[PDB]
């Protein structure tokens, strides 16, 4: 086996519904199943398999252990993953490390998985390779040490993950480590825009460079956008410009004034957002899903657009389809590529959180939607999971 | 790994009762299994393995999704698969896609995935090449796009698949995709009687030529025979002659007054049918089954011809032995061949449907019957679940 | 891979407790598994792989479907497998095919599968060979066609399998088949006291031949001794001269007064027997088990000998140890070899059944005794099991 | 593959929270799983996987085998193991053999299994070399043969086990056995003060040395500190020097008067502690776990000291960090290494033991912590389970 890197997307030109990992569907006091109560989930591929990873509580439904399942931080979470297709349950999954956020990803030879834990105020990024812990990273702001929770990208065996720490209402300046084998070997300071970016969904639009869509969760509604030059190793980050927000919550589109880089309102809070891109020979696709709801984590939409820059660009994006209606939950997004032989498969995951509040369990269901042929998005994604039962 | 063939049939002159799974022996509420709420199964092997699809509701027994599983479509429904042998329950099992039709087969290196899912008006096909989504196919006919519920048929890398489109009562001009590594490379529009075409349990009747013997819903108890030149890519439909009519609901064997072509009565209505060719050097043998009841979904029985032309031979189909009784549930029933070392062993599997009505569960098991060695089929194959356990 | 050979067995002198497989120390009421239930359990190693099978009765513990498990025939009987070492339960077993008499055995590249299943007067062999199912033979003496319940075994391709026909309470001659790739390629008719010869424990004494110890239901106490030379492919039975009888029921050791083809009291029933050989240089060693009990089925006791001829030795064999207690359940055994990197393990595994009567479930967990190392042998085995819960 | 051979440890100068393996999370009554009981886990890697072991009483929770679970020795006791990373269920384990002490260990090319059962006056230690029952060793001090309970140490094919025997309140007498593709082919009589070792925790110093930290169950609380020469096979025994005693029960550090080889007070009783080397170019780590609690097994410390010598060294060990608190239990620990691409990763492993007395099950989780990083220990480990559920 040798270093994996980008290829030309496969062709076609729209998205369409592909899987649905509905796992509590099987979690009923009736039943006999044991699906994890797990959040954040993402899916990372490599040239054979791809891996469906959540972070859980420790807990199974039906179980005693609800309490304390909406909360992120604790010393039971872990990193967890299956083989995408297999439903998540306490047999099936395994369990990687000890982590509240986390990512992962393979260099065309082996899995790199990434966990951090610890406490608030100095949290630990912890990095296994395969079987192996081989590093870890510290606490910089004191204030949450974080990840994508999402996958981290590949190249020429160089692996790309953003970290950010500081206040989730305040400051938090991103940063992105290079990791090879296991171990850190650059740290790569971004410049520009960097008063607040956390979550960041990366993907390669080229072999040049990984561009990720951001979460400011302080603010604005706006994306924060990096651009990260692999061969130089330069990160640079600006608001995206497009009058489709895509943070929830929201105000109206086209509403912010001022030129691409007025922040302005309805900044505070955020969301966790889907982009993948779709690479042709003279053409790049950006591909990205926001709410339905402005305001509330409920239904997803997916948008794409052609080439141009998402920091100069005020055009809004198409709206290619409905992924999740208005009545279903639309969490967190993530974007990840399926590796066919000759091609790369670009995919929108959505995290679709069953939710009845902190007297209940607090776990997800994940959407898959993937670029397959031509035409429109043609159907929407239900969990089918009733919290009662 | 090369592209596979269909070979020489392995020696035999008769079926025997092969292999049961009956998932719901183990769905009792005093039980501790789970069991998948699935319908239309079918089998495809590979050069090593055999996997067992069907199609679930995402719900398994004991559980409490039982409402809505006699319904064949909705956004739950999915593609999934267990290795042949094991127990399709919600662990042992792999989600493939989305799909409320679906079909699979193996091309001497890699499984193509078949599912259809999407609104009534218009339904989406769409191909998965092992873990990635390659390609779609659209709605022709606006009336539910479907297709075969049992394995495709592959030859030099090009997999045949029959598709159709169009009311349950009226005209469903039935299409054939050509398939090569995930992705449709013809559109094979099939000439002659194509009034209604649905549910083809296509096989290799040589290297030449696939045989189908499908279901129309509307107008006859005769099957429509398909013959699809994979050479030339031509095919043609004619009704089966026989006076042995293998759909159900149908009338008296040899009823039906008039030439080959005629209807005429108890067409509306019907099930899809098992069909599997015994290849030999100067002969070939054609399988089929039936229910056992001419109305109803009850029993299963095995029949078979030497030679001759399918579309012109009035002669009746010799009776081989009973599968399943009449007082077992006979529903749908499909052809498969495994792969022995030299030689292809070919198949019959019968979905048995466990059906209470709409007020609880309604899954499938499914009988085996395979060509083994010379005399008489012998034993009759029973589920053994009791409905209210 | 190449064809398997018997080789010198590897070093050792007496047999010690080795494993417990008693899956129904999970089968209570209060208890979250699902152990299947079996009877006639056996094992079969390859050059990697030991699998332990069983023939179930499609059904778990704890389950609704206790009645008719302590018949052996049945439509629903299946042959089933784990590796050795996995708690056979619904969704670790793989079902190989219908059966209610069964047998398998690796030639160095591949499985064979033995099921007998049909009605009693015209029961029908089943033979698979990996996944494909290769071919049948049929019953002769129209009286329950019968087969060993523990490995055949393979030389240089050439499996060769005990099968027998005819009834349990008077004539049932045996016959060997030799099966080559899943085919028979020669039906061997035994000469000598063929009177009644049943459930075969076969092994190799040598690279020439096959020896056996069976099961004799109507007329004698003492065990028919199959010798079967494997080059000239002829075989001949006598039975064993030794006063320690080693079937269930039995008179006193010595008291069948007469030469050895002396039948003579308490004939009538019967029990399979574990048998194995440990070959040595220019020695031979041949080890046996029989109940502690004369007249039930409680308890199992290790005998041995070193050379001399079974069909002329009236010299007691040595008591080695007790592997179960009176107190224990002690069913059917067998013998079975484990492949070392050079040499080979000999084996006895007994069946240990958990009989509470008709008006509840009817299974058997699984003990095994192997040899190791120097002494004696030093612990019994329990299975642990309460069947009340 | 190759034998495989001790390296430099990977780069790090902390512990950190690695994994916890808590599979009683998962045994509520309101739940749908089948975590097995067991104790004594320990962790054992080879060049591509680690296997968690634990010793089981062959019951799982929820059930109604609870009594007896807080003793060691019974009929039942087996030696199993699942990937690490997985849950040690019912159906996710594996049985290796029957055992109430244990101990396994990689060589570069298989498994060696270690499982002793028997009597108290005449136990038996078994070896089995991957799926074969390979040597035994018999009783010499007729009072409970004992083992590890943590991995052997393989190097250049030749793997080196710690065994005692002798009453647990006088003179237990260790030897090392040297085994090699499962065979013992040398007895290692240690010299020394070798009054009192058990359960001893082993590594590799280097490729010349393996080095033990023991328990003294009667006499002191130092451990027993082996040498153990693989090149010259000669094994030295004398009690640890540090004044921070590592056994519990214990007094207060440093309160031993008197030279290094000083007894002297609390020193019945004891506990199996971890124990492993971070081996650098010119400078030996040397890790080491006690509880937190000196009488009780409550929490679990993690010490360090670099170079010196264990028997003359009076100096104090360096705290390194709380692993597990006072309020949360901190039984047995045990030291192993995971195998990196091209070095070894040192880690320590921690039971957690469940304990709510005899009339209730009794079982265990499990801790890793690992080296990685600079820094110091974060975050300490907490079973998350409630017995009463
Ligand atoms: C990226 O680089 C590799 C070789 O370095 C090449 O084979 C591949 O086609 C390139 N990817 C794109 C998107 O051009
Ligand atoms: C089909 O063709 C392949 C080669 O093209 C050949 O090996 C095989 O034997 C042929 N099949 C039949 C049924 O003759
Ligand atoms: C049996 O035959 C094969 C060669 O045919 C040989 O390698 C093996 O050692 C022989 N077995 C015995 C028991 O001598
Ligand atoms: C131990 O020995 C082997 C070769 O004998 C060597 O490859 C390895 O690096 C050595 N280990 C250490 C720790 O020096
Ligand atoms: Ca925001
Ligand atoms: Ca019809
Ligand atoms: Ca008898
Ligand atoms: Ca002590
Ligand atoms: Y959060
Ligand atoms: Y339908
Ligand atoms: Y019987
Ligand atoms: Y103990
Ligand atoms: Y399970």
């Amino acid at each position: 086996p040798e270093w994996t890197y980008p290829r030309l997307s496969c062709p076609g030109s729209t998205f369409q519904k592909a899987l649905l990992i509905s796992p509590h569907r099987f979690g009923e006091t009736k039943g006999n199943s044991a699906p994890l109560i797990i959040r954040e989930p993402f899916i990372a591929c490599g040239p054979k398999e791809c891996k469906h990873f959540a972070l859980t509580h420790y807990a199974a439904q039906p179980g005693g252990y609800y309490n304390g399942t909406r909360g992120d931080r604790n010393k039971l979470r872990h990193l967890i993953s299956v083989k995408l297709g297999k439903i998540p349950t306490v047999e099936n999954s395994i369990f990687h490390m000890a982590a509240w956020s986390g990512s992962a990803c393979h260099d065309g030879k082996e899995w790199t998985y990434i966990g951090v834990d610890g406490p608030e105020n100095n949290a630990l990024l912890k990095i296994k390779y395969g079987e192996a812990y081989t590093d870890t990273y510290h606490s910089y702001a004191n204030n949450i040490l974080r990840t994508q929770e999402s996958a981290c990208n590949c190249i020429g065996g160089n692996c790309y993950l953003m970290i950010t720490d500081g206040s989730a209402s305040g400051i938090s300046e991103c940063r992105f480590l290079k990791i090879r084998e296991g171990r850190i070997i650059k740290e790569i300071f971004p410049t520009g825009r960097v008063k607040h970016t956390e979550e960041c969904t990366c993907g390669f639009a080229s072999n040049k460079t990984i561009e990720c869509a951001c979460r400011d969760n302080s603010y604005t509604a706006k994306r924060p956008f990096v651009k990260l030059n692999v061969e130089t190793d330069t990160a640079e980050i600006r608001l995206m410009c497009t009058e489709t927000y895509l943070d929830t919550p929201r105000p109206d589109d086209g509403s912010i004034t001022g030129p691409c880089e007025s922040n302005g309102d309805k900044g505070s809070g955020g969301i966790k957002g889907g982009f993948v891109h779709q690479r042709m020979a003279s053409k790049i696709g950006r591909w990205y899903s926001r709410t339905m709801s402005k305001t509330k984590r409920m239904g997803m939409g997916l948008y794409v657009k052609y080439d141009g820059d998402p920091w100069t660009d005020s055009d809004a994006l198409a709206l290619s389809g409905v992924m999740v209606s208005m009545e279903e939950p639309g969490w967190y997004s993530f974007g990840f590529e399926i590796k066919d032989k000759k091609c790369d498969v670009p995919c929108i995951g959505i995290e679709m959180v069953h939710d009845g509040g902190k007297e209940t369990w607090h776990s997800a269901a994940t959407a898959i939607y993937c670029l397959m042929g031509s035409g429109q998005l043609l159907w929407d994604t239900v969990t089918g999971v009733d919290m009662a039962l």
